[PDB]
């Protein structure tokens, strides 16, 4: 399938060459998995997610995403328009409020909540977690997303918007996760990515499109938004077969685009996120 006219980030991860804006991807799109946003909540009204979308959990007094981050992640994961994943099952788990801070205990409580959930849900294709959130380094933290990866859930975690060392931030730190940092349409490492050889993996994260609350739309720019790209390709690549949730992030590894970033500071991969569906 292709999808022309694209958000240049879902562009980029089905090429090997920046500049193009066609998207390209096999059209089982992630049908069988299932992915969850772990976050402010989902819009799941909004059309682009066509019904396939569902808030599960709360730790607030209303699962709604009063912010829009949580709604803008989850569309770049499985939306219709914006989304990698465009056949995958969401599932919402509002872990931040609405002005997007959270307390580590209720993070870690969104977290072990996954690992027993997922079994209340039909993904046969494979489960994924999208955590495109953080704060300064924790064990617990990081212990509750070896947890979730351990239990089975290709994890997924935002590197972070310092322009640090991502080894002092959580849950990026954690090893066993799946590290995602960001880039630009030009293939620069992202001004605001952190990086240090905690990452795993680069994937499109300045002036990302994706939905918004009201049933809307706007481009914003973070980790937090390469994180949704990595986790919706990894549901894609679990629903072909490709990969399993324990092995997606080597997998995703082995088949990026290798050498291909500036501004990637001596001892952080240059890896790039590919689909390897046109080439
Ligand atoms: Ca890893």
């Amino acid at each position: 399938a292709a999808q022309t006219n694209a958000p240049w980030g879902l562009a980029r991860i089905s090429s090997t060459s920046p500049g193009t804006s066609t998207y390209y991807y096999d059209e089982s799109a992630g049908q069988g998995s299932c992915v969850y946003v772990i976050d402010t909540g989902i819009e799941a009204s909004h059309p682009e997610f066509e019904g396939r979308a569902q808030m599960v959990k709360t730790y607030y007094y209303s699962s709604r995403d009063g912010n829009g981050h949580g709604t803008h992640c989850a569309g770049t994961v499985g939306s219709r328009t914006y989304g990698v994943a465009k056949k995958t099952q969401l599932f919402g788990v509002k872990v931040l409020d609405d002005n997007g801070s959270g307390q580590y205990s209720t993070i870690i409580a969104g977290m072990d909540f996954v690992a027993s959930d997922k079994n209340n849900r039909n993904c046969p294709k494979g489960v994924v977690a999208s955590l495109s959130l953080g704060g300064g380094y924790s064990s617990s933290v990081n212990s509750a997303a070896a947890r979730l990866q351990s239990s089975g859930v290709m994890v997924a975690v935002a590197a972070g918007n310092n322009n640090a060392d991502a080894r002092n931030y959580s849950p990026a730190s954690e090893p066993s996760v799946c590290t995602v940092g960001a880039s630009d349409r030009y293939d620069r490492r992202s001004s605001f990515s952190n990086y240090g050889s905690v990452l795993d993996i680069f994937g499109p994260g300045t002036d990302i499109l994706s939905t918004w609350i009201g049933g809307s739309t706007r481009s914003i720019s973070g980790t937090s938004m390469a994180t949704p790209h990595v986790a919706g390709l990894a549901a894609y690549l679990m629903t072909l077969g490709k990969t399993t949730a324990a092995s997606a992030c080597r997998y995703i590894a082995d088949t990026a685009n290798k050498g291909d970033l500036s501004n990637i500071p001596f001892g952080t991969v240059n890896l790039l996120a590919y689909n390897n569906y046109q080439a």
